[PDB]
Order: structure tokens, then C-alpha cells, then sequence
């Protein structure tokens, strides 16, 4: 059994009101037209609770989304998506501050990571897509395109283990075709790379210069 | 204009004896049978003079060429041909050291270079050929097998100029064909060379 206690105008409920729903959890806060709309507060039967700004009886403007588990989404909503600025905190401790569409990240976007690795760039379909650069724990870094959360296109690789930067064009998150690789003396090596292993070089100088 | 001045014995010059050629240049020293044999010297028109042992009328035994010019050669001698143990200075500085046949280098020889580079290893037709290890002035080093004074067959070449040694294959002194390449760093490569180009990688590794 349902019930509210607040505001009335004309047959709807209108104005400050408290709703328990049939379901277990509950509203408080701000009514138009018999809708949850303005700045209100929803506890969830499943544990999650929402507080923030509401309209046309969905979640639109700037809201605090928490969860049961450590999960909290601090950022704007529009028709009860995540839409706009946003940062979500993940439960492993990984967060994400930037642009999101239709409750997906959708734009420039910096991810820092609870082990320590950091990306930030262009995302498109909640996955790195355009230019970015992902920063390892161990010390590697990426710079250059991305698609589908892959290094895919011209980009830069950096190995701390042996120095030694790559340049050259990446398919599926490894180094295919014709590239050049600076090793930490001054050694350069230009050619081609199949699937991650070089197999044929154009080119190999020194010039430390 | 011939003559001579010396033993005789039977009818032929024999024993001690100087005698002056038609052409400039003179020979003094020891004579059997009407021929140069023994310890003797000659004294050429063309200005060289030999100094050391004769048999049959020809340089036989150790002697001492010394040239017109600087060139010079402390070895053994045999029928006027430069033959076996020998020492030649060239006018440019460089000497060799060791093994002569049929006045060519043949066996085992050391050349020491005026520029500071220096060969040691096998000689054939007067050209490297076998093994040896020419140390350049530079730094650069080679050890392995030699064709015709080149580098030819199993060899390992290092590159003072960025620490790197090569070991591998070498066609007409340039390395040809599967190698290894390891640099200062620890990093090697494995695959085929092409002339002096690297084609084709089978590994690449760090240590």
C-alpha cells in the first residue's frame, strides 16, 4: 500500500511532499503536476539513493547518485540518464571526471585508476575513441589515436623497461606496419612491424647527435 | 765492359772473388763452380744491393735486400725468390712479419700498418685467406675467416663507433646472410643482412 504527505493544488500533488511507494523506499522533496520535480531525494528499496534535481518526475540538472557498494556518480542527469559534466567514482576506487551522453562517456574525459595507471582523451560509445594518452603505473606511455578502448592508427609508445620510444601506426592495441623505434643509446630502427614483431628494417642509423 | 778479380781453380772463378757486369754494378764474396755461391754481396745499376748467402748463381739461404727506395727485406731466400721466414719494411712504414712462398705472403703472417691498424692470421697468393684478426686504429676489431683479403664466412666484427659486436655470415667483406647483433645496451637482433642492410629480423631481444 502506497500513500504521500504534503502539498495539494488543484487534484495533484504540488509543492514539498513525502511518498512512500508500493515497493519499499521513499521521496522527499519538491512536486509539480502530481511529478517529482526540483530538488528532492529518493531512497531506492535496493539500497541506492539518489538527492539532487529532478524534472517531469525523472532525474535532470546536478544530482548525487550513491549505491549500496562504494559506486557514487556526482554530475548533471537529463531525463533520469547520466548527461553532461559528470565524475563517477567506481567501487574498485577507479574514477572518471568529464563528458558523458545518454548515461555513456561521450567527449574529453580524464579516467585515474586505483592501481595508478591514468588516461585522458576523447571517448565516444563509453570507450576511448580519437586522440588520448594513457599513462602506466610501471612507467610506459601511450600517445596518439585510439579506437574501441585500442591504440589504433599513428601513436607514440614509450617503454620504461628499455627506454626505447616507438612511432608508427598500431592495429588492435599492438604495432602493425611501418614505424621507427629510438632506443635510449641514439639507435634508430625505421621498417615494418607485423602483429607486435618486427620483421623487415628500412633503415637503421645512429645519429646520437 | 766485363771483369774480374779473384781465385781461380780449374777453369772457372773459384773461392773469393769481385767482378763488375757489363751493365753498372759489381758482385764481392764467395764463387764455386764460375757462380755466385756462399756469403756474397751484389750491388745492382738499378741501385738496390743485396747483402746475405747465394747457391748456383742465385740469392739462396738468409739475406738482406734493402731497395732504391725505402723497402727493405730481412728473410730466407730460395733460387732469387723471397722463401719462407721473412721480415718486409714498405716505403710507407707498414711491415710484415712471417711466412713467404714463391716471393708471395703463405701461412702465417703478421702485418703491423704505419696508420696504427694491424693484421695477424693466415695468408694465401699474398692476400689474407683463411683466419686472422685485423684491429683497426679506430677501435674496430674483426676475428674469423678471410677470402682473397677480404672478410669471408663465420666472423665477428665490433663497431667502436656505438659499442655494438656483430657475429654472422660475411660475403666480400660486408656481413651477408643470418647473424646476431648485440648493442652497448644488452639489446641483440637476430635475422638475414642483405650487403650491409638488415632485411629481415627473426628475434629482438633486451638483457
Amino acid at each position: 500500500m502506497e500513500k504521500y504527505e504534503g502539498d495539494w493544488v488543484n487534484g495533484k500533488m504540488h509543492g514539498h511532499g513525502k511518498y512512500i511507494y508500493s515497493d519499499g523506499g521513499v521521496y522527499e522533496g519538491d512536486w509539480i503536476d502530481g511529478k517529482m520535480h526540483g530538488k528532492g531525494t529518493y531512497v531506492f528499496p535496493n539500497g541506492n539513493v539518489y538527492e539532487g534535481e529532478w524534472a517531469h518526475d525523472m532525474k535532470d540538472g546536478y544530482g548525487v547518485l550513491t549505491y549500496q557498494n562504494g559506486e557514487k556518480y556526482e554530475g548533471y542527469w537529463k531525463q533520469d540518464k547520466v548527461h553532461g559534466k559528470g565524475t563517477l567514482t567506481y567501487t574498485r576506487g577507479d574514477k572518471y571526471i568529464g563528458d558523458w551522453m545518454d548515461a555513456k562517456k561521450d567527449g574529453e574525459g580524464e579516467l585515474i585508476y586505483a592501481n595508478g595507471d591514468r588516461f585522458k582523451g576523447q571517448w565516444a560509445d563509453d570507450r576511448a575513441n580519437g586522440f588520448g594518452v594513457f599513462t602506466y603505473a610501471n612507467g610506459n606511455r601511450y600517445e596518439g589515436e585510439w579506437t574501441d578502448d585500442k591504440r589504433h592508427g599513428r601513436g607514440v609508445f614509450y617503454c620504461a623497461e628499455d627506454g626505447s620510444a616507438y612511432e608508427g601506426e598500431f592495429v588492435g592495441g599492438r604495432k602493425e606496419g611501418n614505424g621507427i623505434l629510438r632506443l635510449a643509446t641514439g639507435h634508430q630502427l625505421e621498417g615494418t612491424w607485423s602483429g607486435g614483431q618486427l620483421v623487415r628494417v628500412t633503415s637503421f642509423v645512429f645519429a646520437q647527435d
